[PDB]
């Protein structure tokens, strides 16, 4: 019947033309369950929810064990935010139908959005028990066991789903942040450039890309990533601050200067990037605009604590404290507490001169 | 009803007293095959391959379906140099004895050792169906897979060899080159440092590792390579001519110079290492001494195209154009696919007017290397200089 020029006029986006046809035949056989379903359908590709949720229901007064009518109620409710509801509508819809992959996925999305980490992931796993080819899906998972901690599972998902389509950076990509998190330097690099030379288009591949080679201190090559990041997205602000750094590093402490600036223009926000303007600007020669721009920083926020047992708390093995701590400590009779506080500054920072000569005079203050 | 306190000590390394034993054992019973096999045994093991081969060829007398008889017995003949008298002693010892690994093993090498390969893969392939678990036998397969161009399968086996024994260093290093061989430059050298947190001795595995930094441009660190390289192997000269490029490449031309020097030193002909010497001072000024090193280096190598090339541009800066077009066109006869020379002589036509046969030169040179930059500026302005 009109189902074909419906599923036709429907296919093309044609809603208004689907719709028509639909009411059409719907008059005729009021019991043409597919057809309330196409309408239901047809109403949400409208934000038109409640007439959407109607056509289901009028569906499921016709027939209470369509799978896809619960489903589709499950759509309208997840969308008002109305999770419990959703949810309740996709298992049932699953219990009556346990092949229904789409309900796993509708489901999974609520449960996650719902807090239930756990039954999302056992929602995906059935999904691809029937489907193993939904590669975004894999993907999907594998973010999910990344999330939890599960980088080895994740791991497989990843690998999973480039297997099951190479041509897919997602993919690559996400599998290059586990192995970042690995410790996997050499690998996350292979991978980020993998994803890159897959799409060029890809930002965070070439931001990814940037910050393992940064931190891999190549240089040159983290530069020429984060340039190209900003290429796809010349607003970018943390890309900013992070290129800078790789200045600083690289020598051209005046490039930094105008770089760290510049970045905070894009978000003054960024405390870190104020303060390595300000060791920028000791080097430049200007202690004085050097000190005012580590006081803008501290005075944007308490968050890093340098503002000391509170700061210790706060920063771990932050050397630095735990020479200042360990000063007055010792300068109190608690000298023994201070040599330990001390050990542990220059056991954080081996470099630490004031340190083995603050603790060379405890030890010293022990004997007398 | 044997006498077998005779194989306890012969286990223990203690050959003499087993000799004694056995000796004696035969003595009585002259029928011990398995006196004679641990006797023939012993003598190969302490290079006696005359006697070593005599009591092995008793115990076939005695017992002719003795496999270990038959390949001991070509194991001798594969030391004397005979592959044929061995392989057939090793394929013997098979047909008898199929489950024969050492069989198939020894068959493997002295096949390679022979010609046959692709034979001496089947031995290490049937060797690995019997005993999946013997990884050092896997990686030899690799090696020899590698070696035959399908590195795919050489993969495969590394990649196994590991997956059997994760500690197997040698196992990674050598995976590690079938990435570089295959441009994997990040997983290659990711292997290689494995190869070396494992075994921090594995000298092969820091002249990989710094050998493919270098060529990725990553010259810090393939310097901390190559120096560790050399600090377990002293006067490694290869080492040196590689540290030295990296040297230049980072500016410091003083070291390149010296280390050049140093690597020549242990290893007089060692061309590559002159015709890089020049180049170092051809740019500190000392091209005088830079014609003399690419001349040496022409007198080692009368091949050598860089040093033809490179002593084809001193000669152009010293007006010699006839001569430099003489090495240019020496230099593109040894090997046709000379980007460079292609331009730099595509270079000196132009400069002479010669801008049809220069445009010849400056579109294989493209045609050589898409990525030439300056090959592209040239042909750029004698296209046009042939338009105005
Ligand atoms: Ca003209």
């Amino acid at each position: 019947g009109p189902m074909e020029l419906a599923h036709r006029e429907y296919q093309a986006g044609d809603f208004e033309a689907a719709e028509r046809h639909c009411m059409q035949l719907w008059r005729q056989e009021p019991d043409n369950t597919g057809v309330l379903l196409l309408l239901s359908s047809i109403h949400f590709q409208c934000r038109r929810l409640d007439r959407s949720a109607h056509f289901s229901t009028l569906a499921i007064k016709q027939n209470p064990l369509l799978a896809e009518a619960y489903s589709n109620l499950g759509n309208v409710y997840k969308e008002r935010g109305q999770l419990q509801e959703a949810i309740e509508h996709y298992r049932h819809a699953l219990r009556l139908k346990p092949d229904f992959i789409d309900g796993y996925i509708n489901l999974a999305a609520a449960l996650v959005a719902a807090g239930d980490m756990e039954g999302a992931v056992q929602a995906y796993v059935s999904a691809l028990q029937y489907n193993p080819d939904l590669y975004c899906v894999r993907s999907d998972l594998g973010n999910l066991l990344k999330a939890l901690g599960r980088l080895e599972e994740a791991k497989a998902c990843y690998l999973k789903a480039i297997e099951t389509q190479p041509n897919f950076a997602v993919a690559w990509s996400n599998l290059g942040c586990v192995f970042n998190a690995q410790g996997e330097i050499w690998l996350a690099i292979h991978h980020f450039e993998k994803a890159v030379t897959l799409d060029p288009n890809f930002l965070d591949a070439y931001i990814n890309l940037g910050n393992v080679l940064k931190e891999a201190r190549i240089f040159d090559r983290a530069v020429a990533a984060y340039l190209r990041a900003l290429s796809l997205s010349p607003n970018h602000a943390v890309v900013h601050g992070n290129l800078a750094c790789v200045y600083y590093e690289q020598g051209l402490i005046d490039l930094a200067i105008d770089t760290y600036r510049r970045a905070i223009e894009l978000q003054p926000h960024f405390p870190d990037a104020y303060c390595n303007l300000a060791n920028a600007l000791k080097e430049k020669g200007s202690v004085a605009e050097a000190e005012d721009c580590y006081n803008t920083a501290l005075r944007l926020c308490p968050t890093h604590a340098d503002s000391y047992r509170k700061a210790l708390e706060v920063f771990p093995e932050f050397a630095a404290a735990h020479s200042n701590l360990a000063s007055v400590l010792q300068q109190q009779g608690k000298l023994q507490e201070a040599l330990m506080h001390y050990k542990e500054a220059i056991r954080i920072s081996p470099t630490f001169a004031d340190a083995y000569s603050n603790m060379g005079n405890t030890l010293k203050e022990m004997q007398d």
